[PDB]
């Protein structure tokens, strides 16, 4: 009921302000409830839009420490919506990985774990909300009705989110280990 | 992406001692890392068979907090192995509920929640393993090999595991409502 196969982390970054538009890092520190001093680094967080079934702003667990993307997948959605290029950076992603054509099907329960023995517990899609849209929309302001088309294209490859099960270091190009559960 | 159904907590059971056979509970008390006081409270546990990935004893992430069975699905076990019943205690279950078919294929995602608000995420099919079947066994002293029967039988019908995703007070009768992923 695991499939193992090798990927690549081809970037890492941070959301250390109030933006969700990250910055690349040669190097981030996992631990549990994420990356300290990033955005979304914490046990608990406060429920809103993906958590429906909470009044807004009830205080829960933090299920979404760390989201990834693949380049592949971005590649995809860029293709999708007519433009040049999708960065990582620009959906918020902690880390983006190459190797990972279909990423954003990982099932829950699958792991990916670095050289280091950081570990990384899979949660699930990351369903695409429309503020990265805005985003994407700022770098191609000459082309109308951006933000909606990604949320319409980037359904099913805009990667995964995920909570840190084992703490460690985690660096740029790092060989990753996914444990695809069956 | 979300269908709500209605369940009840026929039973709320802890393992206050070292052994994973619970005892029933008239109320519980969750938090983030199951119910205070029982076995496999924390926001960590020792990595084991369940956690390939990782060697025997690694601290890891604690996503297997709290423990559900339903009544049917333990009657359904009960059926195939050929024994009168089937005690949510001697699978170590922390909540037993009815009223909801087919409880081990709610998907990972998915949220339980009770009348307080504490509130349960899914994380998944427990697997079954030899430990509550030689349980079973010493119950049965008259049927033969009820330990491998419970592990082959059991599968697919063995209830799920749960993180807290919100703390909450939990009473036996509680009538939940449960958000179905997908
Ligand atoms: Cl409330
Ligand atoms: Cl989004
Ligand atoms: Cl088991």
């Amino acid at each position: 009921m695991w499939k193992r196969m090798t990927a690549k982390a081809e970037g890492l970054y941070i959301a250390d302000t109030k933006s969700f538009v990250t910055k690349q890092m040669d190097k981030l520190d996992f631990d549990y409830g994420g990356i300290p001093g990033d955005l979304h680094f914490g046990l608990t967080k406060k429920a809103g839009a993906r958590e429906p079934m909470f009044s807004r702003g009830t205080e829960i667990f933090n299920r979404r420490q760390i989201s990834i993307v693949s380049i592949e997948e971005c590649n995809e959605i860029a293709l999708k919506m007519g433009v040049p290029r999708i960065l990582p950076e620009w959906l918020g992603a902690n880390v983006a990985v190459s190797g990972m054509p279909d990423l954003t099907s990982l099932k829950e329960g699958s792991r990916i774990i670095f050289p280091s023995g950081a570990a990384l517990l899979c949660e699930g899609e990351n369903d695409p909300c429309i503020q990265p849209g805005e985003v994407i929309q700022s770098y191609y302001p000459d082309q109308p009705k951006l933000a909606s088309a990604f949320v319409r294209h980037a359904l099913g490859i805009r990667g995964i989110v995920c909570i840190v099960e084992r703490p460690g270091a985690v660096y740029t190009g790092d060989e990753i280990e996914v444990h695809s559960y069956q």
